């Protein structure tokens, strides 16, 4: 509500996140277009009628409208992270292993308690944006997903698709072949859960080129990084991911320690061409354990 705006920490396609004081502490305050009135609308949504609090997922505050600059604004409230998002932490720092897990761990199990439906409790919730700019890393080493301007939810007991009305769509780097040839079941909420695991393998490959083994690492690059340009359209990105099925190579240097080769395993397991053969989120958490 009376919140002062303090500094704009970054921008993308969506609407502006600012670093902002209420009671004299940090939050993050999102402010949306309201050419974008979809996603916090579909935000608010999730974060008030779904018990959504989680060690691994963006933790909310509060919701609102107010007047800014003779024009209507909407803001989504939520905990400030200090360390920014997995995409920026990637590219000033390097991991060790005990780093590396704790993050793909904490993903791992961020993911698995959104698609998993719990009775007392919360529905099934696949997110359809994953990938590295949405998720934070927070002070104590756990990452956390954010973004559920896209989610669809589903309730075993009622059997009902939500699949919102939000004309949005995925990031098209991240984006499953599926989606990408648009021969995906849009009335199967497990399809939607298989779109975010394709896009978490990418988000997989993306932490571990920045794990230091034997004194070495990659530079933080993007999946697909070679092959398509930056903001890459739709017909860009399936040529790669559908016709010539491309995945993001794997650098043998991994093969000379143990977890890189887990994690390996892992990633090539969640990009399937095929998506009922890949990983569920709940097995993905399993391994990591
Ligand atoms: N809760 C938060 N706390 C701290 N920093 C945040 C928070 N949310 C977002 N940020 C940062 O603000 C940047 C802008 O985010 P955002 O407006 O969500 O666009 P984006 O997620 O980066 N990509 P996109 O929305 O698809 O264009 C993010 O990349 C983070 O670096
Ligand atoms: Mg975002
Ligand atoms: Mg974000
Ligand atoms: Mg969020
Ligand atoms: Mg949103």
């Amino acid at each position: 509500r009376q919140i002062t705006l303090l500094e704009c920490v970054g921008k993308g396609r969506y609407g502006e996140v600012w670093r902002g004081s209420w009671q004299g502490e940090n939050v993050a305050v999102k402010i949306f277009s309201s050419r974008d009135e979809k996603s916090w609308f579909r935000e608010t949504e999730l974060y008030n009628t779904v018990m959504l609090r989680h060690e691994n997922i963006l933790g909310f505050i509060a919701s609102d409208m107010t007047s800014r600059h003779s024009s209507t604004q909407l803001w989504l409230i939520t905990h400030y992270h200090e360390m920014g998002s997995l995409y920026d932490y990637l590219q000033l720092t390097t991991l060790d292993t005990v780093s590396c897990l704790r993050i793909v761990l904490s993903i791992a199990s961020g993911l698995a308690h959104l698609h998993i439906e719990i009775f007392g409790g919360k529905p099934a919730i696949a997110h359809r944006d994953l990938k590295s700019k949405n998720i934070l890393v927070k002070k104590n080493g756990q990452c956390c997903i954010a973004d559920l301007g896209l989610a669809v939810m589903h309730s075993q007991s009622t059997n009902q698709l939500d699949v919102g009305n939000n004309p949005r769509v995925g990031t098209k780097r991240y984006m499953a072949p599926e989606v990408l040839d648009e021969t995906i079941q849009v009335d199967c909420f497990d399809s939607y859960k298989r779109v975010d695991i394709w896009a978490f393998g990418l988000v997989l490959w993306e932490v571990a080129r920045r794990m230091v083994s034997n004194g070495i690492v990659e530079d933080y690059k993007p999946p697909f990084y070679d092959v398509v340009p930056n903001d890459p359209s739709f017909e860009d990105m399936r040529k790669v991911v559908c016709v010539d099925q491309q995945r993001p190579n794997i650098p043998n240097r991994w093969f000379s320690d143990p977890t890189l080769t887990s994690l390996a395993k892992l990633m090539k397991e969640c990009w399937y061409q095929n998506p009922s053969a890949r990983l569920t989120a709940l097995r993905i958490k399993a391994t990591l354990t």
